[PDB]
């Protein structure tokens, strides 16, 4: 999208080499912030095809809060494949802190239930918040969340997300975060009667791996389509009960899709 | 500063008009960030006289793992009474938090140390992060923390920080978190041998407070003078040995001060 081909354009031109934890290499920038106004249409990038499948599955198994990858084969969607253990468990990562953190006397709380009432009694409150940065678990987690806090905000009955996203893979992960969190926010949205607002993205550590320039290049030559259309064709009783059926992009025309490695 | 003061005029510019938990009423647009190059001099606030003692023990004080007031009153800062209990209890807020998020298994993660660790064996890891918010103690707080995730990031040898705030009160509070954070980044500079970076900070729910509106046109309506220099006149063994007088803030000649009420 245009904001997201300029933040490709800063990264190559503003980062700085890193060597990280795989080997492969790094370009860096520190801190950048994109608004995405959710009534100008669904910010699924154009400028390559994006699988919408897989990022609807992923968002549906959060929901749910599993952990295991099982499911998400049953639809064969292999994203989390090289992280699972033997068995296809993660450990405890998003799905699992956004149904049921933990607390050190044992109970659970449920954000996301939480969330839902708190747009519905309290939709003033300034601590509408899911977080999945749960240091005290994260050496159980298989990886640590690249996306772990997020706040929800209403004005004039309109529904806003912002995202921090701590670490970022800007060619590969930040395509796919962009459509989940939009998706995220309309369902939100229509469980609670609400208007879409602004989806606002803010990245820490966002780079660009060095066996991506290649693909980077060839993206960055070419021009970004209007934006398509979400359409949800059901309304299920709670945000717990959507499914792959439910949801409807239109409009969609994007460039071909662009391969491209992952840095394992 | 002149970036503080813009973010200002933007929430006057572009904010709506939002009730809140007090019932004073809040003029609040969602989702900013602003940096703040910590060599070109402290960014501390000029176009209002600030309290330096009472931002400098407050740190202090988080970084000791306290959470009672009693320290606060043996230098004479009050900036936290309105909130705590009969015998000064603020519950497990930042400085519990910070030095001993407690896990389900019975352990304490010290996050301060981890990060100066972090900063020192594993520069370029892309987690390293503070958290306050602390899903499972949420409801034995006095306060549900305003600035409650930061990340530090290195780059051509120097330290930079990002903070996360979820509410931000810009008249009263946000002044001091920018210069309670660079202070943070200057003491963790210090203790890695780097250089002092950017400070960036973003915001979710930013506000205005209705009763605050006066002040700050006032403020807006005076000249930002040039930016202070801090002078740190000693390298203690550790992040936890600084003192009061240890630092010296040289070159500040702001405006008078500008009297507002804290919405409890
Ligand atoms: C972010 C995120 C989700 N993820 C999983 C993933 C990977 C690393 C992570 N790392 C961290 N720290 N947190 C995560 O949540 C995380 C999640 C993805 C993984 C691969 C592709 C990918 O390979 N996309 C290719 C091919 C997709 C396909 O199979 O069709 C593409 O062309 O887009 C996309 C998303
Ligand atoms: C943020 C923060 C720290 N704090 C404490 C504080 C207060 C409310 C909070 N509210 C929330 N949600 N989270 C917090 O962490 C939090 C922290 C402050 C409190 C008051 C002033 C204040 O009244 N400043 C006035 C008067 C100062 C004085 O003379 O004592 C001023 O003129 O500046 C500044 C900082």
């Amino acid at each position: 999208m245009k904001q997201y081909l300029e933040l490709m354009q800063k990264v190559l031109d503003e980062g700085t080499q890193k060597n990280d934890r795989t080997g492969t290499g790094t370009l860096s920038i520190f801190g950048h912030q994109m608004r995405f106004n959710l009534q100008d249409g669904f910010p699924l990038v154009t400028t390559k095809r994006c699988h919408l499948r897989s990022i609807i599955h992923e968002l549906l198994w959060f929901l749910q809060g599993d952990t295991n990858i099982a499911y998400l084969h049953e639809n064969n969607v292999t994203i989390w494949d090289e992280w699972a253990d033997e068995n296809g468990d993660l450990g405890p990562v998003y799905g699992k802190q956004w149904r049921a953190w933990p607390t050190p006397d044992g109970r659970h709380i449920d954000q996301i239930t939480t969330v839902l009432n708190q747009l519905k009694n309290d939709p003033d409150s300034r601590r509408i918040i899911v977080s999945a940065w749960n240091v005290g678990e994260l050496d159980k987690m298989a990886l640590a969340p690249c996306h772990a806090f997020f706040q929800f905000y209403v004005a004039d009955g309109k529904l806003s997300c912002q995202l921090y996203q701590q670490s970022c893979d800007v060619f590969l992960g930040l395509p796919f975060n962009i459509a989940s969190y939009a998706l995220l926010v309309h369902m939100m949205a229509q469980q609670c009667d609400l208007e879409v607002g602004d989806f606002v993205w803010t990245g820490g550590d966002t780079h660009l791996y060095s066996n991506h320039m290649d693909q980077t290049h060839l993206q960055l030559s070419r021009e970004p389509r209007p934006l398509p259309k979400l359409i949800i064709k059901r309304k299920p009783e709670s945000i717990f009960d959507y499914r792959f059926e439910d949801f409807e992009i239109e409009g969609y025309d994007p460039h071909p899709g662009i391969k491209a490695p992952v840095a394992i």
